């Protein structure tokens, strides 16, 4: 047909089914508005789409109307966002999740609308539990370590060469950052680089629960643990072969669907923590909808991010695809409930969730995750114990946020 072509970057068909939902999504409002639309596939990794997605920006550039951004980003791209304030009255802002509003809004402008947030979560094998005499899954690392050691004893030893008791996301990208967090964050060894500024990583909880982690590769996880997105993690996991995975909620619609080897044979609960007394770590996560300040067709633009942003389709994303909804009101729908009731019972896991450094750090958050990411992957890898690579983290996110104030 004729008018605007509205171009939208936004996931990844590399992940799950997200790109291709958000393909259906987009295509849905340009049949619904009779506006011609076009679909930009994204890479796996969050931060390749970012450095992707900062080509389009260096170059103010006009081909992309409407990008998904992670919620690390606002005070990365913000001069990139066209400020959506005027376009919402303060009654539609309300009905998000005014975390993460907050979250989006960077000196007053509102960067960009809340899609679906994201939590870590530990899933696990409730058959093999209860085959090998467990009655419920691990609430501290120690004993997802001793269950993770039984099960794979057994189903070795039963014939499956395959299996292993937890996968997790060890690659060095922005995924272990959010492992790492929600690793040391349980071990009482704080925020990484706090609220306040304070780069606080350097201490001995820190370090063990980095210590713990190297500790699992090759023994209770894979050695390619070490090279694991959440995709690679998931492919085990769905095929069968993992008692325990570290994931997103967007696993639990893949790993029910028809066909898949593990329907029916899982749960998912709050993360392992090292004792009773330490916090319990899930890491925030998720997705919202930017309007490219380089778009031709800035009210067009807004009328999808606000369609996308909307009741029935973050509803259509709960139900279909297990992600998580910005909208309160969706956690009290009796469909969105039936399908998942899974969100009522974590819906404090989410709302305690536990943010990466991203606010203190601001535009020097992706400097800050790749310093957090590199150390870590060092532990995994064996090049250096947990106290050397805090010590040399703390140095390093030193040296980066030296005259950053936020
Ligand atoms: O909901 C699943 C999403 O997984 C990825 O995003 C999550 O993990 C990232 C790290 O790898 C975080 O930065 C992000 O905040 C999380 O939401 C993936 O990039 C998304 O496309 C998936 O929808």
């Amino acid at each position: 047909q004729s008018g605007p072509v509205i171009r939208v970057a936004g996931d990844s068909t590399a992940v799950g089914e997200g790109g291709r939902w958000m393909k259906e999504m987009v295509e849905a409002w340009g049949k619904k508005t009779g506006t011609r639309v076009e679909y930009i596939d994204s890479p796996a990794d969050t931060n390749d789409r970012l450095a992707l997605y900062q080509q389009y920006w260096a170059a103010r550039s006009p081909d992309v109307d409407v990008y998904m951004i992670d919620v690390i980003w606002p005070g990365i791209v913000a001069p990139h966002a066209l400020d959506l304030k005027p376009y919402l009255t303060e009654a539609e802002l309300k009905e998000f999740f005014p975390r993460i509003v907050q979250n989006n809004t960077i000196r007053g402008k509102l960067t960009s609308l809340p899609f679906f947030t994201d939590a870590g979560i530990l899933y696990y094998r409730k058959d093999l539990l209860e085959k090998y005499g467990y009655t419920s899954p691990p609430r501290t690392w120690n004993e997802l370590e001793q269950m993770a050691e039984r099960v794979m004893e057994g189903e070795r030893r039963a014939g499956n060469r395959d299996f292993w008791g937890f996968v997790f996301q060890g690659k060095p990208y922005e995924g272990l950052t959010c492992d790492a967090l929600e690793w040391i964050y349980s071990h009482g060894g704080g925020r990484i680089v706090e609220p306040d500024g304070t780069i606080s990583v350097n201490n001995g909880r820190a370090a063990l629960a980095l210590n713990r982690a190297h500790g699992w590769v090759g023994r209770i996880a894979p050695q390619g643990v070490t090279s694991y997105a959440e995709e690679e993690a998931r492919n085990v996991w769905q095929q069968g072969n993992s008692l325990f995975m570290r994931n997103w909620p967007y696993a639990y619609a893949l790993g029910q669907a028809e066909g898949s080897p593990i329907r029916g044979k899982f749960g998912v609960t709050v993360l392992p923590k090292a004792s009773a007394d330490a916090p319990n770590a899930a890491t925030l996560g998720g997705w919202q909808l930017m309007v490219s300040a380089y778009s031709r067709y800035p009210k067009e633009a807004v009328d999808l991010v606000k369609y996308l942003a909307s009741y029935e389709v973050q509803k259509d994303n709960a139900v279909r695809l297990s992600r998580l909804p910005t909208r309160p009101a969706l956690y009290t729908d009796r469909d969105v409930l039936a399908r998942n009731p899974w969100f009522r019972d974590l819906l404090p896991v989410f709302q305690n969730a536990v943010s990466a450094p991203s606010d203190v750090a601001g535009a020097r958050y992706n400097q800050v995750s790749e310093a957090i990411w590199t150390e870590v992957h060092s532990v995994l890898t064996g090049r250096k114990k947990g106290e050397q690579a805090v010590r040399d983290l703390e140095a390093r996110i030193r040296r980066i946020l030296r005259h950053h104030h936020h």
